[PDB]
Formats: structure tokens, sequence, C-alpha cells
């Protein structure tokens, strides 16, 4: 169980500053020691901050931790390429008697203009339905920074199963792409009036819809 | 770390792996132990609490035990989706804070090759009405995470407009990618069909889509 909320994405131009907030409650962030972890691409997560504001060895003074009430923050000044990573907050929860973690934040050092994703929502193909299978594909392309949050709905109701979203990858145009897909049975697909893919990018959200219809 | 864990444990699929964690009388020996799973690129998730209790929806394969100043996590019948970093957590009554082990990387050895599932989508009516056409070749459940993609317009290679994403580990540590070909509504309607050829571990999977009468 996790109550710790962090922004999915933060970014700034090199030399600038980012702040990564993590909001919790009294049982966790409010009464216990907050740690921060850095997860570099394809690397094991390393402790960078502990006891709210103590830097781990080798971590530059540009990185600073703070805590106010039930929320903790990791601030990074003089932002440089090597700070690009996913960061997450970790804290003891005294009511739960276990550790709770933030959902993580990708930090991007802006090297090009920001671009809103192009969202193209594909219904299940005829060939697929003929095989009693159904896959909804939400193609997400031409975005920068390379981080998206995807949420699917079936008639305004959040989908909690069969969702897979790829990790953004830099394409030939230097912008990112990803696809999110939902595996359903033709019955599940036809039992609902519509399906929606909601794509969040830098606090900007776009929702697209698809419904079962014959050619 | 305050708690001592082995760095790695590796086993063939279906085998039993053991992860032990040692502490003292103030932490493991006194307080309830929890276990955390961290899938590559994701955050740690609690899988075990109160030494032997599984968290919501955690599979039966996972079991936990506690003896004296030690705790063990056992994965019976190992799966490729179990490949993760595992951490032991507990409250230290001496330090009056929560302590963890250094983590154990669980490797699934001699991992079987998994052929990609290939699903090809034509441009939807909505897209074509907006004067656009994108074909998406969805490539899922493969292992290892390397694919080669080639597209054909009728039986002629498509040497432009092709983009394929870098394979990425899905929930089950298998891979997914997607190839997409952007065309004009005219280029789409002109041809009899389009093909997407996926090459994985020297084997090819080809799918074909043609414009419909609407």
């Amino acid at each position: 169980q996790s109550v710790l909320t962090q922004p999915p994405s933060v970014s700034a131009a090199p030399g600038q500053k980012v702040t990564i907030s993590c909001s919790g409650n009294n049982s966790n962030i409010g009464k216990n020691y907050v740690s921060w972890y850095q997860q570099l691409p394809g690397r094991t997560p390393k402790l960078i901050m502990y006891e709210n504001n103590k830097r781990s060895s080798g971590i530059p003074d540009r990185f600073s931790g703070s805590k106010s009430g039930n929320s903790a923050t990791l601030t990074i000044t003089g932002l440089q390429t090597g700070d690009e990573a996913d960061y997450y907050c970790g804290v003891w929860d005294s009511s739960l008697s276990g550790g709770v973690f933030g959902g993580g934040t990708k930090v991007t050092v802006l090297g090009q203009p920001k671009a809103a994703p192009s969202v193209t929502l594909f219904p299940p193909s005829s060939e697929e339905l003929q095989a009693n299978k159904a896959t909804l594909v939400c193609l997400i392309s031409d975005f920068y920074p390379g981080a998206v949050t995807v949420a699917w709905k079936a008639d305004s109701s959040p989908v909690k199963a069969g969702v897979e979203t790829t990790t953004p990858s830099k394409q030939s145009n230097n912008k990112y792409a990803a696809s999110s897909y939902l595996s359903l049975t033709p019955e599940q697909w036809k039992s609902h009036r519509s399906y929606s893919c909601q794509v969040t990018h830098e606090g900007s959200t776009v929702e697209k819809t698809v419904a079962p219809t014959e050619c």
C-alpha cells in the first residue's frame, strides 16, 4: 500500500533548478526519516539523501533534501545532463510498520523544445475480432520530455487490468514515442459503450475515445 | 546496510530460490519484517508484511518466515516475471527508525526464447477523416529484447517513414515494442496491402493489412 505522491515529470534547461515534491501523511513523512533514491537508466537504485537532508558520499551540494509537514522535497540546482534519472522518495510508515515509496519522478535536462504528444487510438482490428481477440492500442508519439502517464477508462470507469505501456524511446526525429495497449476479450470490448486513453504529459492531459462500430 | 542480504540468487524457471536476511535482537529479533519487490526501472512494492503475510494480490509462490534474528523470502516455482531486486525491511527499536537490507538481485537462468506476438492495425476512419494515416505493428511478449522490422507496400520494401521503438521490459520482464508507418490517406488507398515483417532470433513473423470498403 502507498499514499506517497510525486509529480511524474520535472524538467528545466541546464544550469536551472528543479524541485521534486513528495506528499504523504503524518504516519509516514510527518514523523519518520525521508530518503531519496536515484535510478539511472539500466542501473541499480542508489541512496542519495537520507535523514531528510543528509547527502550520501559523492553526491554534490547542488542536491538538497527538505521536509515541511507531511511533504518532502528534493531540490537540484545547476541542473546538468548527468542528473537525468528517476528519483523516488522512501519513508517508514509507523501505522503500516513498513516502508512506503513515492511513485517516482523523471528529471529531464531540456536539450530541445518541449513537444506535446500526438495520440492515435486504434480499436481492435477486424482480423483480430475474427480470431475472438481484442487489443486497443494507444500510440503516443513526438513528445519531449520523454515521460508520459497513461490511464484507460471503460465508460468513465478506470481500467485496472491488461494495461502495458512501453518505456519512451527516442526516435529518428529525436522526439520520443511509446505505445500503451489494453488486452480485452471481444465481449469486454462490446459490453462497454466506449473506451478511452488519457495521456498526461507535463501536466497537460489529452483524452481520446474509440467505440465498437461496423465497416 | 544495517541488515545483511546476499547480493544475488539465480535459478532455472520452476526452481525454488531462497533470500535470507540477518539483523539483530533490536530489529528482526523484535519487530515485524516486510519484504519488497523492485522490478527493473520501477519503485519498490511491499509483497510481505508481519513476517509471513502476503500483501494484496501477491502470488502463492511467495512465502516468508522469521527465526531469531533472521528472516527468509522463498519463491517456489520461479517465473521470469519474478526477476527483480528484493529487500527486507524492519523497524530497529535501538535506532528508533526503519532499516533495510542491501537487496538481492533474483536472476532467472537459461531463460526460454519467447517469440513475439505481432498485431498489425490499419489507420482508423477517425484518423483518415483528419487527413492522416498511421499503421501500427504492435510487437509483444518476446525474449530476448531484440527485434528487426521491415515493412512492404504490396511486395515492395518501405525504405522511408518507418519508426520502431526500442524494446522495453513489460510487467512480466518480457519485451514490447511498436513499429509505425505514417502515410497519406492516398498512399494507403493506392496499395492492395501493407506488410510488417518482424525478425526475432533468426525467425520471421509477417502480418498483412489491406484497406476496407468504407
